[PDB]
């Protein structure tokens, strides 16, 4: 059952704030997970925690939140722990409160979360949260603040409300950044023109994304090209709503990752 992949509070939150239901979000996450982990099984990443050696600290959860380092001085990991404190009922949510609730030895060192626990101890503490609804809720609240809200706003200001447009935008924001430089979702949108027809606008969007998706280590070629093709192909398969789309999603994700 796809909704076992959320929590009731996450489903209500995503419905109110995105217009999409659990099937639609489950499908978006399968499509995002293919190029990130070479699997449609995104749910098993709620408790994911690894330092992959990219000088971003620890990479956590379903959307690769990071604790921070020399190549990630504005991490969203602290926001995730503060959102976990908030979800846990904290009167004055803080990073330190969220860490305190799971007994993590760490502190903010400026913009960076410095973990004093060993990799083994820290990763084990996060793994224990795999089935914790409070953690799942903090994960989605963080995902929303950093990537999804902007993605939904950009779709909605154009009169685009489809699951496939929102997921296309969220994948771009997650992979390439929401706002800032020319390669971000913001940047791609700025070059995607002014078509008021959703399918037409998105065809141009995919083409403009594809020009940069294998640059700047967003993806390794030709994985970024295949990543964008996933989203573009679902239009002619009639899956704008990402409902009853399980076979279509298996088909468009069947590419081999280099």
């Amino acid at each position: 059952s796809h909704d076992e992949n959320f929590s009731p509070e996450t489903l209500k939150f995503l419905r109110t704030n995105t217009g999409l239901d659990g099937e639609q979000w489950d499908n978006i996450m399968k499509l995002i997970n293919k190029p990130e982990q070479d699997s449609l099984d995104w749910t098993k990443y709620y408790g994911y925690c690894e330092d992959i050696g990219d000088d971003r600290g620890y990479t956590i959860g379903i959307f690769g939140a990071t604790t921070g380092g020399s190549n990630d001085k504005h991490p969203d990991g602290p926001t995730l722990f503060k959102e976990f404190d908030a979800a846990s009922g904290a009167a004055n949510p803080s990073v330190e409160g969220g860490l305190a609730r799971i007994g993590v030895n760490g502190s903010m060192k400026g913009s960076i979360l410095k973990i004093k626990d060993s990799e083994k101890v820290f990763c084990g503490k996060i793994k224990k949260l795999q089935n914790n609804d409070t953690w799942r809720e903090a994960i989605w609240q963080t995902f929303y603040k950093v990537y999804i809200k902007y993605s939904v706003q950009q779709a909605r200001q154009r009169g685009f409300n489809s699951a496939l447009t929102i997921g296309s935008f969220v994948d771009t924001a997650l992979n390439q950044g929401a706002t800032g430089d020319s390669g971000t979702l913001q940047g791609i949108l700025s070059r995607s023109g002014k078509s008021t027809d959703e399918k037409t606008f998105m065809k141009k969007f995919y083409a403009e994304r594809t020009l940069v998706v294998d640059t700047n280590d967003y993806n390794q070629p030709p994985n970024g090209k295949n990543r964008v093709k996933q989203w573009s192909q679902l239009w002619d398969m009639g899956k704008a709503d990402l409902k009853n789309a399980d076979d279509a999603i298996v088909k468009v994700t069947s590419w081999k990752m280099k």
